[PDB]
C-alpha cells in the first residue's frame, strides 16, 4: 500500500444514462473515502485524437452526476471522473468509454 493517500479512491462503476447525440449524462456510485467524505467531482472529456491542454474540457460538479452537452456523436470520447476530498484531488478513476451508438431498433434476441 501507499503511505499517505492524496485523495479518495478512483471512482468506479461509472454508469451512463440518458444518452444523447449532443449530450451525455454521467453518474457514479458514491465511493467510500478513507476520510470524512467526498466534496466535489471533475469530468475530463477529450476527443480520442487531439493534443493540447485547451483541447480538453473540464466540468466542475458538486454531485455524483453530470450532464455533458455539445459533443461529436459516434466519435470515441475518453471521459474521466475524479473525486475531491478535504485531503486533495484524487486520481482519475478507471478510464470510461461511452456507447454514443447511432442505431434505433437494436435486436436483443
Amino acid at each position: 500500500g501507499s503511505s499517505g493517500s492524496s485523495g479518495p479512491p478512483a471512482v468506479s462503476d461509472i454508469r451512463v444514462t440518458r444518452s444523447s447525440p449532443s449530450s451525455l449524462s454521467l453518474a457514479w456510485a458514491v465511493p467510500r473515502a478513507p476520510s470524512g467524505a467526498v466534496l466535489d467531482y471533475e469530468v475530463k472529456y477529450h476527443e480520442k485524437g487531439a493534443e493540447g491542454p485547451s483541447s480538453v474540457r473540464f466540468l466542475k460538479t458538486s454531485e455524483n452526476r453530470a450532464e455533458l452537452r455539445g459533443l461529436k456523436r459516434g466519435a470515441s470520447y475518453l471521459v474521466q471522473v475524479r473525486a475531491r476530498s478535504e485531503a486533495g484531488y484524487g486520481p482519475f478513476g478507471q478510464e470510461h468509454h461511452s456507447q454514443t451508438q447511432l442505431d434505433s431498433g437494436p435486436s436483443s434476441g
